């Protein structure tokens, strides 16, 4: 695999996410029920990053998240439609760093980044097995 | 309010979180259904940060998340019990930065940080109202 080839810098996908109660409750604070939580921004970033990368990987390989960061800029209220844009920023080794911007009709609401690693599904399964096995 | 007084550096809370299907589906990848997602780590960090700060704030004030970061270290499989420890790292202006560590019986699974801002609930409500009002 040549990840520089499979994932050119600047490659992007978008989606529009409507803010719903399941996207706010994850604020874990009744007082913040009106707007989208950081966890929701992260989940949506993850979804798009997987949509960009995984179908470009050969059979037996997937991506896994190893670091995420989100900056909140402004509230995305319940019923808002938030456009997420996730873009390949750089490739290094078996990792891809993607940037994220979330906007609505009134302007930017959040930014982010996510680093993902390409793994063998077989080796991933074995890692999980070994970790939770016997001493 | 003297946030240096209300939130001494090193102040912490813990909780234990069992990894369930709702904590993995947020990987947004069928292949990753076996272990806890980054969004789940973030949600739990948020919950603890709010449990540390908000009850120490006077009537009319709450905290809001403005930046989060998570580093995944190792898989927390379905059925694992993950102990989260969230700790006040520093105070600056009207903000508190907290660190996070997530561990299970086999060792560390994730680390993180979260910066939260103290806001007036009234002013927060007005911000949301104004943003989504008329041009
Ligand atoms: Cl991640
Ligand atoms: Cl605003
Ligand atoms: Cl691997
Ligand atoms: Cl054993
Ligand atoms: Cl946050
Ligand atoms: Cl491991
Ligand atoms: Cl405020
Ligand atoms: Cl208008
Ligand atoms: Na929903
Ligand atoms: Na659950």
């Amino acid at each position: 695999m040549d990840f520089n080839e499979l994932f050119p810098v600047g490659t992007y996908r978008r989606m529009v996410k409507k803010v719903s109660v399941s996207d706010t409750v994850t604020n874990r604070s009744k007082a913040l029920e009106e707007f989208m939580s950081t966890a929701a921004f992260l989940e949506t970033m993850t979804q798009l990053a997987v949509e960009i990368l995984d179908h470009k990987l050969p059979e037996g390989f997937v991506s896994v998240g190893v670091r995420s960061e989100v900056h909140n800029l402004a509230p995305a209220v319940l019923g808002d439609d938030v456009t997420f844009t996730v873009t390949v920023d750089r490739v290094e080794g078996n990792r891809v760093v993607l940037s994220m911007k979330a906007d609505d009709p009134h302007g930017p609401v959040a930014t982010g980044l996510q680093e993902r690693v390409v793994v063998s599904t077989d080796l991933l399964e074995k890692r999980v097995w070994e970790r939770f096995g016997g001493r």
